[PDB]
């Protein structure tokens, strides 16, 4: 699929706001994901044990991963679609080492959209959400094709 420059603009305009606090958005998003879809916390051998949202908020490791994953996503979105190089090592490690099904990438895309909507209502109206959703669907479709080339999930 292909986004128009206008759509990339809306995505990078609200992302510039997220970047003012990467560790805070990374936490919110992961907690939203784990509270909504608790089965996803099982994939993390380092935090699996956390039982509550308070314990999640206080975990430094969880916050460190939030910064790690969000930074990578930000580096992919900034490419505006030209992200083949970036995707390769990510698809390999999520398909062979972590084993993250496409369905989970859809769950975290819903978490990203829930948090941006909460924190940035003004910069995340309907058109800006439609664009963000398109950019994440583009990210999932390319990762899913790479997963098939790599022998995973199919
Ligand atoms: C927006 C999509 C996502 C991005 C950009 C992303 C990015 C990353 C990055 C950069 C790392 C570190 C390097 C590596 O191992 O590849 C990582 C590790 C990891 N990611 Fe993902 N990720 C995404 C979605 C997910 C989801 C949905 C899950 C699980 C339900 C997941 C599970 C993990 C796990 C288990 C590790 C290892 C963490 C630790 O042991 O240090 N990722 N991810």
């Amino acid at each position: 699929m292909v986004l128009s420059e206008g759509e990339w603009q809306l995505v990078l305009h609200v992302w510039a706001k997220v970047e003012a606090d990467v560790a805070g958005h990374g936490q919110d998003i992961l907690i939203r994901l784990f509270k909504s879809h608790p089965e996803t916390l099982e994939k993390f051998d380092r935090f699996k044990h956390l039982k509550t949202e308070a314990e999640m908020k206080a975990s430094e490791d969880l916050k460190k991963h939030g910064v790690t994953f969000l930074t990578a996503l930000g580096a992919i979105l900034k490419k505006k679609g030209h992200h083949e190089a970036e995707l390769k090592p990510l698809a390999q490690s999520h398909a062979t080492k972590h084993k993250i099904p496409i369905k989970y990438l859809e769950f975290i895309s819903e978490a990203i959209i829930h948090v941006l909507h909460s924190r940035h209502p003004g910069n995340f109206g309907a058109d800006a959400q439609g664009a963000m959703n398109k950019a994440l669907e583009l990210f999932r479709k390319d990762i899913a094709a790479k997963y098939k080339e790599l022998g995973y999930q199919g």
